[PDB]
């Protein structure tokens, strides 16, 4: 009825000593100034956390997660020439010779300085072209035969104590090409585990390099590769690999304990974070990741561009003829690398799988076994030194750390600071609201 | 007294329009819709609360405290060979010959093939057994006396540019044999301290691996080392060594700086994480740790197994001979690694202090100092390359990492967040339940 | 006006019912202990999140940023030898002969064991000291000359696969002398960024350490450098080199892949964490940093103490013989170092980039390119594996990691916090308080 009958019944606090039924004194100021000042201390706190939780916050859990049986991640490795050199032919030197960086413009050879006489004359039969009747090319079937095989390579793998197999490694084709993928997982294989830590407990290859097997480099080109040794990218079955980006290398001569430690990092959705929020199956993997959505990302690029794939791609298309690579192929990599790169982005998932590495290197061998190595494997004690290496993955200890996101504030969290200092200022609620609506739906009536 | 004039005046904010002293019109259902609606939104909200305290989450809490004294973390370090060549024996042949891997089953010599003159008529005097009187024999003596000798490994320690003494270095038993331990702490020996970063104020010393002293491999066996070099595990003083699991390695013609930062890990104790909450002193080291009862793990159960202890055990039990090596021990190792392995757990403590490692390697030596090295300890040039190395550890920066982890959400953080909008939605508190309860006492006695 | 007029028409929950119109009853007891009760588990839970509050409590936030332009952080590297041999001259070995461990306490040679005779002949006109007229020193232009000229050492750097230049190296002063700073942003030139990760998206050098320009080594002295290698320290382009401290290193005749990952720390200003929380723009740094402060903390006090400043020092003071070397300026460093350390530190600021590193070595070179690198740059082979390294810095992915410290309590959480349970336990906010205050004042007066 009356605003002083009103607000001598009503759910809020100071109205009831306000609007009292009283002369004007000094007090009613003072009830005034107290509630316009707690009404305004009300208004400029709560807008606050109001636009805190508008901002969408999240603070990080670390913890260390003990386990019994964890998984033993892919490792993805190869040798860091691209393919052999006395696996090359003279119908291999036609169709994609100059592409390997033996030959000139005219498909010829460029200055032979620094060529021996016995590694020259090798090459020189096939440089002839004279009467010459070529053979049908495929880059995939170059790359299938002139590559490193892997049962020349491996002298002695293991897993856990027990013994391993190269059947077990399974080939992939990269930017090196031929790579073989060590606990793949896939065509129905169960991915191995591990049950206790230490460096014996985890892979131990033993590779052969074929340090005799590499391109001769004797002219001056753009890619020469100097180095001897291979690279390696440790990542979990799901994922492609990347060998050419997310890859470290060991040395040949250097036995190299790379101990893992497995991490399970989980991010938020938007808007709190930034992740790939439901499964998302790309068109030429099952799963989806960080890589397999930007092999992906260039897989749809050069069909769309150059009708073909290349040697490295996933899918069903024919892969590209040097014809192709050196007209059409290399010069769209870069018009999207670095003039289109904002067309394409990939988000990463949030529930991803990491292993961390550090690395530690132990020469290998001793004198005391390198007679022995010598002729066990039918090699000069100088061919040992520079072509036989030994890499060791394992894991520290059977336990996985966890990076995963916690929302900071939620819904539950705002409605408990919001009149959690609305009844602390005024003491009102969403009913008072409410009720102060429902007094002056009367009064603008009468 | 009654229900419109207890409604009337009671401390809810709803009842009193909801129940008031008038007839039946629309205002009395839209007060009973949004009060209704109103104790249910608190119902679902306030249970979220609820439910996510239960959790008992955590969050952590990164920081870099800086610092002015660090303390030394204890640099534990064995060569990869077990034990000497040149310090075996006859009688050290007889009862360990076999377990050395230099012997056949029948205590006879494999095949000799890849085995020279001096190296193989060395090892024919001691397999002779012809009249053979044998000695006592004690596996804890033999890993004593054939091992490498500490005054004869390391050329030059250093800390903090003073001077080092191998009276310092400790002996431990892994199991690599004879291994030491730098800084160690114990034997009331005072853990040193470190006033500076960078390559010099740390340790730094200069080993010789004894690439002469390994063991010849001339048969293929399970366990032939190839490798030369070192291995190293970094740790604090309270954690026994764990060389075998936790352990890097350096190689030999490569000065390694291993730059450190401490870190010190703080977990909770339960329900909020998984942390050792009381000391727990173990029955073999007076501190515990990770290690430590992995050990005391180990140590219990090959008492209890085969009523002995291996040399890498604490304890006082005596130790087990190579006849119970062969029968009990070693079938008793993956008894209870690979089948009984969670039948014991061990729960790390909440106040950890760890290392972390960042390697770096530096070639030794250069050819300016390749003539003096060689004379000044009377070595070949060929065997300062191979044998030669240098290990550094020290700290970056005088400051180190924490990373605690702090209850997110306490019980005087749900206190405020059930009332915060428990006011919020209906406006009581715990006096209106005890007040409406108080009505009720009341009602069902009229 | 009465106690049982003010209390039955309060804001209070409890004293409707304690100070009610009736007889003292057991209700009015059940009323009081559960409002003397209420108040206090108000008391000792308010002030929890009170004293929570005055803790400034902070959790972290990490998060993966994705990005497309990253900078190129600031490769510094020097050689490990302090200056060449064949540049220094008699002048040069009579102001500061002593003090380059050449000579003995009279300026005279060591004993001169494991010498060479082309090694001490070319020395040995040096230290004639006959009729000597010697020429005016300076210790900054004998670093200028005396060093490892860049010219001399790059053989090919490479940027994103485009070419470099030597005229891109810019000269810095350390503890190691003539050092070099790849990408330094000063002096106008703006900092490059990269578009891609990967081995070849990166810096690529190939140095040349001029193994046959160290200082020979004769004479046990304090501080021989028996290494041969270079040492590099990456940071961002505000920070001053600090090679000397958080410096790695690689090996010659080993091509190693750094990967580095950019990090963008914040922290927080006291009185929540510990950081300089203004700009903070030193005396010779336009910038702040955690090392700039380090060294503007040693530069004023050699000129406080010293009267000059070391080669390594900012500033415009001349530069101290070593006269005052050997008397002033090292006696001056453990006086400040070991003494006097907690006169000076230095507060990291709470806006610092870091770049970690993950260390991966391939040996360089192979057979097939060992006769190649010879003759281009007129080398022998036995020159080519102990002189020759290459060193690659890039990005794994165009991704920084930030590691933010967000406030995990406010006011405005603690005000949610304060009523929250304040209404929940009496029902008051700070009209009630005010209004208790309101009754009391009437009181006093009758
Ligand atoms: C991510 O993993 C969690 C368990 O760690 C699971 O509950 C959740 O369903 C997973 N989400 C996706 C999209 O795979
Ligand atoms: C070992 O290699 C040599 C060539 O170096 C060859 O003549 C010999 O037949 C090989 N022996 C075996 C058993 O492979
Ligand atoms: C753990 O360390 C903290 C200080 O960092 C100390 O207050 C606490 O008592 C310690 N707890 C145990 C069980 O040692
Ligand atoms: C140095 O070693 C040789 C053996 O190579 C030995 O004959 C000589 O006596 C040794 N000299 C010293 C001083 O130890
Ligand atoms: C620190 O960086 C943030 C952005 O990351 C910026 O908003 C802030 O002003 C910076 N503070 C200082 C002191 O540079
Ligand atoms: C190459 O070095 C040799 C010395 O080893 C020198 O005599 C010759 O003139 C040099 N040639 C060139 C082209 O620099």
């Amino acid at each position: 009825v009356s605003i002083q009958a009103f607000a001598s019944s009503s759910t809020l606090h100071g109205i009831s000593h306000i609007f009292s039924y009283e002369r004007l004194s000094l007090k009613r100021v003072v009830w005034a100034l107290c509630f316009m000042g707690s009404l305004a201390l009300l208004a400029l706190v709560c807008t606050n956390r109001i636009q805190y939780y508008f901002l969408y916050p999240h603070v990080t859990k670390l913890d260390e997660v003990a386990a019994t049986r964890l998984t033993f991640p892919a490792v993805t490795f190869c040798n860091l020439n691209e393919f052999r050199f006395s696996r090359v032919t003279k119908n291999d030197l036609y169709h994609a010779g100059e592409l390997l960086a033996l030959l000139n413009n005219r498909y010829e050879i460029p200055d032979t300085q620094t060529a021996d006489e016995k590694q020259l004359e090798i090459l020189q039969d096939k440089a002839n072209f004279r009467n010459f009747k070529p053979k049908p090319f495929n880059m995939l079937e170059f790359y299938d035969r002139a590559g490193h095989d892997i049962r020349e390579m491996l002298l002695s793998c293991f897993f856990r104590g027990e013994q391993c197999s190269p059947e077990d490694f399974k080939v992939v084709f990269t930017r090196y090409g031929k790579c073989y993928t060590f606990n793949a997982g896939q065509d129905g294989k169960p991915r191995l585990i591990t049950m206790k830590g230490g460096t014996g407990n985890g892979l131990e290859i033993m590779l052969d390099i074929q340090q005799d097997e590499y391109l001769p480099v004797w002219g001056e080109t753009d890619e020469t590769s100097f180095e001897a040794g291979i690279k390696v990218q440790i990542h979990s079955q799901d994922e492609p690999p990347l060998i050419d980006q997310l890859g470290f290398g060991v040395a040949p001569g250097f036995q190299t304990f790379v101990s893992c430690q497995e991490q399970r990092l989980i991010y938020l959705p938007p808007p709190w974070g930034d992740c790939k929020a439901t499964t998302g199956d790309s068109e030429f993997y099952d799963t989806y990741s960080i890589t397999a959505c930007r092999i992906d990302c260039e897989t749809r690029y050069l069909v769309e561009n150059c009708n073909c794939r290349m040697v490295h791609m996933p899918g069903d298309a024919p892969y590209c003829t040097p014809e192709q690579y050196k007209e059409c192929a290399d010069p769209a990599l870069d018009f999207l690398v670095e003039k289109d790169n904002e067309y394409c982005v990939c988000e990463m998932p949030c529930n991803v799988t990491r292993y961390g590495k550090e690395l530690s290197m132990v020469k290998i061998p001793s004198k005391a076994s390198a007679k022995y190595l010598a002729k066990k494997y039918n090699k000069s004690e100088q061919y040992i030194g520079e072509n036989i290496l030994v890499l060791d993955i394992f894991f520290e200890a059977l336990n996985y750390e966890t990076i995963e996101q916690k929302k900071a504030y939620e819904v539950a969290g705002l409605l408990g600071d919001i009149g959690g200092q609305m009844g602390l200022f005024i003491g009102a609620s969403i009913l008072t609201v409410l009720e102060l609506f429902d007094y002056a739906y009367e009064v603008i009536k009468h």
